[PDB]
């Protein structure tokens, strides 16, 4: 029951660094090019610990002359998941993706080509740090739906990079666009001639992909060619030594949506299963910080997949069940320990830790404090460490 109060307390902290960073897919229009640009942050798990970031940039311009919808800013929101084909004996990726289009507040002909299941056929031939290789991956898509299935095979032999790090090279115009969002919808207002979609992608701490591919109807299939060239990778970091994670660790136990649902309730003040800008501020505050309207309202943004403006319950779910899929990064987890840890000194005490408790509304008399501080206190000096709070926060 103090284990309770760490596991709330410690997940509204996780929602606000949610809320506070930038994790879809963000898309706007690149008039120059007459098409778009994107940049986006790619998390992927280590498998040991820890998380490599992939930092992309990416411009789409169209193969044809004819018009084009260019957009709005906003951002694709993906749902993927990895899974291996239990008769493959070859290197291979089964991926399964849900893409959807937000962030904007509440028809081209090519999207026409997207209205029913639309056979995929994807090529890559790579080169990374002078390991070439080819993929090749065929499903299908279902827009309607934001849907893709696919396999994925290493034609060469052994992939030398790991395959999530693949992910995004491996057709965006399989999104699922909102009624209030379709004119933004570059990806089949280009179709079926296509677009030229390229990319660089920062490996932190490590090298960097360059691709180029051709996004295109041939007959009934949509076909992504790719090039793929990487340089200056480290032959021991994560990419060439595999030490990534494969496999999407997608649990959500009942527990968890359960554990999810109090966190939720102490932003939902009123109980209407809905959290406001309002309702937001009235923690931000409450924990030290002083947002303004416009942040808040961005911040719902983020993870308001219907546009209303407001985080519903299912919408928060969806936000906790990502930020628990994929593993922060140290800044991010050093972000949160200092909400605690307000004087900066490396250790929470048990005044800190009640100063937080008070602060966030929690009848809790200096007793139960101490029963908090000592479930997460391991090296006993009656305080919480950041490895402490790191071990409290798994
Ligand atoms: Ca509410
Ligand atoms: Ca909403
Ligand atoms: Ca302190
Ligand atoms: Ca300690």
């Amino acid at each position: 029951s103090s284990r309770r109060k760490w596991n709330k307390t410690g997940h509204a902290v996780r929602a606000i660094g949610r809320l506070s960073s930038l994790e879809n897919v963000y898309i706007k229009a690149d008039k120059q090019k007459n098409g778009i640009k994107a940049n986006f942050k790619i998390r992927h798990n280590i498998e040991d610990g820890g998380v490599q970031l992939a930092y992309h940039y990416q411009q789409n311009t169209p193969i044809g002359d004819g018009p084009v919808l260019l957009p709005d800013n906003h951002y694709l929101s993906v749902q993927s998941k990895l899974s291996k084909d239990p008769n493959e004996k070859r290197d291979h990726m089964v991926l399964l993706e849900f893409v959807t289009a937000a962030g904007i507040t509440l028809v081209s002909k090519g999207e026409e080509l997207f209205t029913g299941v639309v056979p995929i056929l994807v090529e890559l031939d790579g080169d990374v740090n002078g390991h070439k290789f080819s993929v090749s991956g065929e499903g299908e898509g279902d827009a309607t739906y934001g849907k893709l299935t696919l396999k994925f095979i290493c034609t060469t032999g052994k992939l030398p990079v790991p395959w999530p790090t693949l992910v995004t090279t491996l057709v965006q115009c399989f999104s699922r666009y909102p009624d209030h969002m379709k004119q933004h919808d570059f990806f089949k207002s280009a179709m079926p001639e296509g677009y030229i979609q390229e990319r660089t992608i920062f490996f932190k701490d490590d090298g960097n992909y360059k691709t180029r591919a051709e996004v295109k109807f041939e007959g009934d299939t949509l076909v992504n060619r790719i090039e793929l060239k990487g340089i200056d990778f480290k032959e021991d970091g994560n990419i060439l030594g595999h030490k990534l994670e494969y496999n999407t660790r997608d649990q959500l136990t009942e527990e968890q949506i359960a554990e999810f649902k109090e966190a939720f309730s102490l932003f939902d003040k009123d109980g209407d299963g809905t959290i406001t800008t309002k309702e937001l501020g009235t923690v931000m505050r409450s924990l030290g910080q002083n947002p303004t309207e416009a942040e808040l309202q961005d911040m719902i943004n983020e993870v308001d997949a219907d546009g209303d403006g407001t985080i519903d319950f299912p919408e928060f779910l969806t936000m906790m069940a990502r930020k628990m899929k994929y593993t922060d990064s140290e800044e991010e987890i050093r972000e949160a320990f200092r909400v605690f840890d307000k004087d900066g000194n490396g250790y929470i005490s048990a005044a800190e830790l009640r100063h937080v408790m008070t602060n966030l509304g929690e009848k809790l008399t200096d007793e139960e404090v101490d029963e908090m501080i000592r479930e997460a206190d391991i090296d006993g000096d009656g305080q919480v460490n950041y490895e402490e709070f790191v071990q409290m926060m798994t």
